[PDB]
């Protein structure tokens, strides 16, 4: 039976293709994760069907009424049977559905406008006229709210209370943002997506500092699901094989224009 | 019960304590592994005892007699309960035992003695003078034997027809013949090990070139044993509360030498 796929609209691992209209199904997306979800599906032996999330967000937990929000949503809820995206694994996700092995490693980074004064996290820390902000919903904003550390704590506490809110519905949004703000706003994201943006034009933006963290993004199923199995071991081989390298370089540089 | 872990002697993950001689059980050993141990036997709240592998092996199968040897044998056998060490995550392994999410970050890489005329690994392939080679019984090895990648395959073509043999049962053993080859030898090994050597006395070794693959060490268990799900949610928190950040830094740079 063809396995439902949820995703997200994120470059560059989904895209609407140049003329998505005059397409039928999977043929209207294009980028690394539909190139990788072919693989996979290939590999193990399944039909499948890409569905975009309805409201656009990776997956977070509403405190109040505890109810899942985004791609995790739609595993945890029975609306998908696999989950293919940059959705970054954590503990709390762990908790409700099942991961892959990484197929792709990366770390909370600091996307500036060129020549901003910023060189580092505790840079940002310690400053007020330079704003920042993280996604959302996602694990960038969890990890500061989650955060014991020093440097990172107090980074936390000022995001929260900041006014007008520092936080962002989109990546494009916060790059669209950090592009207007003539350096008075930093963006902290993912830096597999603060490498790509910095390989686009206008090439005003670009990544400084190390990475504040390393984690990776895995394939999500249902708890207990059957196809865990086979869809990790799927990974591992094309890890081995040296797809999930190649696909990198094709979306990311081979695709260079700074 | 009391936890039978099986690991390896390899710096800066398990090694002697100077005093060795006049300490008992676990007190033998101090390194990296050995207090992430302690820190997984905290939060999983059991009792265990270090046990270093028999035959000093990472683990691999005899195409012949298919046996497993090494840590990945000690747990395919029943010898052990758990490993802790540097294991690297492959699907050759991830068929026969349990791997935890990824504790730690590499890729294999090239060490040579400083000076010696070696970039990257098309140097290498193209010539003959310097030799080169890598651990026994490892996933390094294992890599270059199953590549379909153009520049590793000829590099296995002529490792393993090479002679005398290029492999080495040790990592010790690999950097002592890089030291006192005077730059006629090179030896292929992670990159983590690789960073660590760098940073030690006398200082003439160096990393040269960008990692060859991009991979994992896991925390194994054997298939489907109960352990292993508090071992990877425990991985997990402690990646996330930056635990395993402070060890990294204690065990590499903290004890820079060069
Ligand atoms: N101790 C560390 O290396 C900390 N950093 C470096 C890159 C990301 C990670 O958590
Ligand atoms: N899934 C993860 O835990 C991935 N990351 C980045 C490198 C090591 C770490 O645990
Ligand atoms: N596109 C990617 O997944 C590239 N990388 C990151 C580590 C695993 C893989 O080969
Ligand atoms: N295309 C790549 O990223 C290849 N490399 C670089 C880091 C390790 C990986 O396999
Ligand atoms: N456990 C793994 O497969 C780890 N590696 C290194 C970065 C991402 C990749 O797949
Ligand atoms: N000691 C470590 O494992 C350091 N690093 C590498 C990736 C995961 C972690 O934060
Ligand atoms: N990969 C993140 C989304 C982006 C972010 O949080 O910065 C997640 O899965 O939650
Ligand atoms: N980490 C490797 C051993 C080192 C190597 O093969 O270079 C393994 O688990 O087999
Ligand atoms: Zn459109
Ligand atoms: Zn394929
Ligand atoms: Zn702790």
């Amino acid at each position: 039976k063809t396995v439902v796929v949820t995703t997200i609209l994120e470059s560059p691992y989904v895209m609407m293709k140049k003329n998505h209209e005059m397409l039928e199904g999977n043929e209207r997306y294009e980028g690394y994760c539909v190139d990788l979800a072919a693989e996979i599906a290939k590999h193990c032996g399944f039909k499948y069907k890409l569905t975009i999330v309805g409201d656009g967000k990776y997956g977070a937990r509403d405190a109040d009424t505890k109810i899942w929000n985004g791609m995790v949503g739609e595993l945890v809820y029975g609306k998908a049977d696999i989950a293919i995206a940059p959705l970054t694994i954590t503990l709390v996700r762990e908790e409700v559905i099942d991961f892959s092995k990484p197929f792709m490693s990366l770390g909370i980074s600091i996307m500036i406008k060129k020549g901003t004064p910023i060189e580092s996290a505790e840079d940002l820390s310690k400053q007020t006229e330079i704003a920042y902000g993280t996604l959302d919903s996602g694990s960038t904003k969890e990890f500061f709210r989650r955060s014991k550390i020093a440097v990172f704590d107090k980074m936390w506490t000022y995001m929260r209370s900041a006014e007008p809110s520092v936080f962002v519905r989109t990546t494009a949004e916060g790059v669209a943002r950090v592009r207007k703000s003539k350096g008075k706003y930093a963006y902290l994201l993912e830096s597999t997506m603060n490498e790509y943006i910095e390989q686009r034009k206008p090439c005003d933006t670009m990544k400084v500092g190390g990475n504040l963290d390393s984690k990776g993004y895995g394939i999500a199923t249902p708890k207990g699901s059957s196809l865990g199995n086979a869809v990790n071991l799927a990974v591992l081989k094309l890890n081995e094989q040296g797809l999930l390298d190649k696909l990198k370089n094709k979306w990311w540089y081979d695709k260079g224009e700074c």
